[PDB]
DNA sequence: TAGGGTTAGGGT
DNA sequence: TAGGGTTAGGG
């Protein structure tokens, strides 16, 4: 099966009465999970407002972020596909945004292109292709009616599309870069 | 005098009409310039929007500051204190906030030594001393929040400030979606 | 392979 | 030395 990594969902902001059971009762409804903890403080063992969950495979995780909203102890979650420990420190590692970037494809690349390949991630709202302002610059971007199609893609860095070894990023603002 | 870095300014929002020599020409107000470019795509020659202006002195980028709002050939822009090319790649940094990281201070800082240290970099709209909920103890950073971006700005070009007897550490304050 | 009327660098 | 009732990791 897939590693833990993608098998884990976070879990953003927990009731502080929340405990490692309340939150394990509640996801078990999708599957069995093979671990899941409320994040405390250290020092006074508060609750931090988020933990973590993980399903015994990754079909148990996309039952679960098909069945959002998910309230937990009287308070509304937002559960998120696990970012690795080493992306922290990078711009955007975090983020949770519904748009796309993808470099790589060159200029033999459209839109159609795109579509086909990202319309099985989920619901497709637009997709852009820029251009010199009237040359392909080699890059573009696909906006899905949800966050979780883009936090599921870039759990692979690189897609083939198009016959290209093409990146996958979270759109990020000209002010985070 | 100081480093060209801290007498120029990133100037963001330019029209794309506006030339090196109208833009010369607005901030020459406030002093002299040694320095002033219109940044333009290097194939198409099209403004890319932006530009920078480097004056001679510390006091003129303050009093070009002071001035703001600034309107050139018609559009309003928003001139900021230059942020290293080294600085490129770390999450925040070029981010414009109000707000202002301060750690290092330990359990023995309080509101009035950040609002002693800061009032003179501008108008203070509030302080935070983050503590633990639970436990009631300081945690050793807080924030400061001014009525502008620019005073976070200037403090952020000396990343370390003594505060309270502290090697303290100044960051402009990120969102928990930005860290 | 960082868009966009959204604003991070070229240099006698 | 990363808050905030604003959500990035302990075992």
């Amino acid at each position: 099966r897939e590693k833990e990594q993608f098998r884990k969902l976070f879990i953003g902001g927990l009731s502080f009465e929340t405990t490692e059971e309340s939150l394990r009762n509640y996801y078990e409804q999708w599957g069995k999970l093979t671990d899941c903890v409320v994040m405390r403080d250290p020092a006074s063992k508060r609750s931090r407002g988020f933990g973590f969950v993980t399903f015994s495979s990754m079909a148990e995780v996309d039952a679960a972020m098909a069945a959002r909203p998910h309230s937990i102890d009287g308070r509304v979650v937002e559960p998120k596909r696990a970012v690795a420990r080493e992306e922290s420190g990078k711009p955007g590692a975090h983020v949770t945004v519904k748009k796309l970037f993808v470099g790589g494809i060159k200029e033999d690349t459209e839109e159609h292109h795109l579509r086909d390949y990202f319309e099985e991630y989920g619901k497709i709202d637009t997709i852009e292709i820029i251009t010199d302002r009237g040359k392909k610059r080699g890059f573009g971007f696909v906006t899905f009616d949800d966050h979780d199609p883009v936090d599921k893609i870039v759990l692979q860095k690189y897609h083939t599309i198009n016959g290209h070894n093409a990146e996958v990023r979270k759109a990020l603002s000209r002010q985070e870069m």
